[PDB]
């Protein structure tokens, strides 16, 4: 596992951010100061990352021409309470920001997390905001090569709500109280070579409301319901078999993401949150109850213990988050764990699990110093050297001593005898 | 007069165009052909005169956002002539394309050469394209630092039809018969740097019809007229006493263009046609009949006749075009001669000559060649090498023993002890 690239920007504009800014116009308010509030965290991400100049501008301009009208309106800040929030409150960040950059800081590759909003979305005209997502996936599809929607419509019929069971939610809004209301999210996986790989998430605790069908039946019979080739019936029937001797409660099934290729070759991560945040508990969901304990089980268990002690994070039961805390909103803010399951279409009799700690809450630059003392603990050079300093660049104005949003996950992973982390952050600057 | 860059680009997708194209959702099907057709020559344009990475970025980017929903219609081929047009015939061009980059082989820098065009433009909702090629300088300038617009207001309200002036030459179109009826025209001319130059050009041949004043006297009341300061009255008198001279016929004002700064640091071109296509008549104008013959007038003069001789000019009297040449439309065209003068605020009592010589009709892959002869007498070394491969790149399913409409004008003047000479060229690919 060759270690990532990590240079150096610090740069409060940096050039191709400043080149594409003098040459844009943009046909909304919105999208313009989106841009001016995102975009220079996009470049400096792609610049330390060590993405091909050409790629870098493939991608800022995809940014602009794809990602800047799906942002929908520009966030507001209260007057008197000083809080900056959009009024769709998007499940894809804490803050409810509907754009997320991530920083895969084992391969160093960014991804882009966009929740497709519009005006309406939240409103009486759109309250669950159904069709903009698959908009944009539809619009993505034509533009980008290799984007393939089969998986996408297959589990929309299966996990979103149908024009009728809307109303019954609107009629009666007694059923579903949540202000989590996103159905579906998006990332687009930006590669070394310009391919966009793209990937949708479903959350159907809505259609788990109009139907009486529990969040794990729907993704279970969803998940077997499209996999046509039985490709992930192994993985699937012995994570059930799990989730069933857990039950036997802190383990919830909460979504599903599927990714956008040839459906025989596709494959989907299920995600579970669990409330005891605790190192015995990750053994136990890790190691499958002590069912899965390969060297490369148990390898990836003893770096996962030196990551958790590394980033210091503390043990606790946590319960789910009771609303959103947004800009302005103070954190010591304490969440669930999280972990996703990879059906892999392998031979491998259990999916490759994924731990994301919620560090929402925590000192942010605090953070990013254990995450540097576990670059070092494994030999990520230059990443120990650079990564701290170009976190901290893009939150300029920032004060590092009480800032504790910047950093909302992180997860971890063993992969081809490596870590695999990634870092969930911040990506909008007032 | 340091020696022009010139490396070498035959690339039939230069990267930054695929970068771009690969990232640019388009609203018109029109923008998005237009761009396909012309964005190879100026990406291939912009690394072959050895523009900045950044900078090819940026103007490719302004290209596509202010330039290319400019460009109105797609032009449009017949099925049975095969000539390949638009609506609209602009007077920028002889092929009538509302685009054209234009090559500064002297100093290696590109221009944009626009008319801004929308669908109605020649049409009965819009006959004289009065309004379009405001808006486009208008967005120009909120865009683009530095684009100072009260030249390009006085010189509209002197210089082009009103409202009611329109309908003059609507109720009555046998007032203005020409098919040239483009009365502004723009140019931005792209520095290293990645500024912007902005300059207008006007066309008052419609004015001229329904006041029943001479284009000169609109030229000359308009420049006059604008000059608060007087910075150019000594130049345009001098200028005027040579057209008087000239009077007592070939020599034909014909428009003028301004730049787009401060009105005190403002430069004025003046633009007279010729017809009779002779060395002894470049002289004439060059010299102001021999008033005219400082040393650097004279120097100038003797390269002129060197450059006449290597492009292999033929001497004629050729009347002005009687309509268009279109893609298709066969050409061995002949046409006039011309020379703007540049009312520069100096203290000099003549305005520096530029000489034009149309070379529409001539072999243009010969007359390249001719220019590469010329290259090498001024030690043009990079450029004597490299421009001929970079210039026959740009047209590459053309048959260059018949193609004659490549290049269409080129210029000469002489500036800082050396020639500075500029390529018109056809700027489409269909
Ligand atoms: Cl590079
Ligand atoms: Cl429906
Ligand atoms: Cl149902
Ligand atoms: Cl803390
Ligand atoms: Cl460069
Ligand atoms: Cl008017
Ligand atoms: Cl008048
Ligand atoms: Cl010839």
């Amino acid at each position: 596992p060759a270690p990532p690239d990590q240079k150096p920007c610090h740069q409060l504009q940096p050039a191709p951010y400043r080149a594409l800014s003098e040459s844009i116009l943009f046909g909304s308010v919105d999208e313009e100061r989106w841009w001016h509030s995102t975009a220079p965290i996009l470049s400096r991400l792609l610049i330390s990352s060590n993405y091909d100049v050409d790629v870098q501008y493939k991608y800022l301009s995809l940014y602009r021409h794809l990602v800047l009208p799906a942002l929908g309106p520009y966030p507001q800040r209260d007057p008197e309470t000083g809080i900056i929030a959009t009024q769709w409150r998007s499940g894809m960040v804490l803050t409810g920001l509907p754009i997320e950059f991530s920083n895969n800081v084992a391969r160093a590759l960014i991804r882009i997390g966009v929740d497709p909003v519009t005006a309406d979305s939240g409103t009486a005209q759109d309250p669950f905001n159904t069709t903009r997502p698959k908009v944009y996936l539809e619009t993505a599809a034509r533009l980008l090569p290799g984007v393939d929607l089969t998986r996408f419509y297959e589990f929309e019929t299966e996990l979103v709500i149908t024009k009728a069971e809307e109303a019954v939610l609107q009629a009666n809004p007694d059923l579903f109280r949540s202000p989590w209301k996103s159905q579906i999210l998006t990332a687009m996986d930006l590669q070394k070579s310009g391919t966009v790989l793209v990937k949708a998430y479903f959350y159907p605790q809505p259609k788990s409301a109009v139907t009486g069908r529990s969040t794990e039946d729907l993704l279970v019979n969803a998940i077997r319901k499209v996999d046509r080739e039985g490709r992930f019936e192994t993985q699937l029937a012995n994570l059930q078999r799990y989730i069933e001797r857990r039950r036997r409660c802190s383990f919830f099934p909460h979504f599903l993401s599927t990714d956008l290729v040839e459906p025989g070759k596709s494959r989907v991560k299920f995600y579970a949150s669990e409330r005891h945040v605790n190192l015995q508990m990750v053994e136990d969901i890790w190691t499958f109850g002590g069912l899965r304990r390969d060297p490369d089980a148990l390898r990836g268990l003893e770096l996962l213990r030196h990551f958790w002690a590394d980033i210091q994070m503390r043990e606790g039961y946590y319960t789910m988050p009771r609303g959103f805390c947004e800009l302005g909103k103070s954190s010591g803010f304490e969440a669930p764990m999280m972990f996703h399951f990879h059906l892999d279409g392998s031979q491998s009799p259990f999916p490759d699990p994924q731990m994301y700690v919620c560090v929402f809450g925590m000192n942010s630059r605090k953070l990013v110093e254990g995450l540097t003392t576990f670059y070092r603990r494994v030999g990520w050079e230059e990443m120990a050297s650079h990564y701290q300093a170009n976190f901290l660049a893009n939150y300029p104005d920032e004060d590092f001593e009480k800032a504790a949003h910047l950093c909302a996950y992180v997860s971890f992973a063993y992969k081809n005898g490596g870590a695999y982390v990634t870092l969930y952050n911040h990506s909008f600057n007032p």
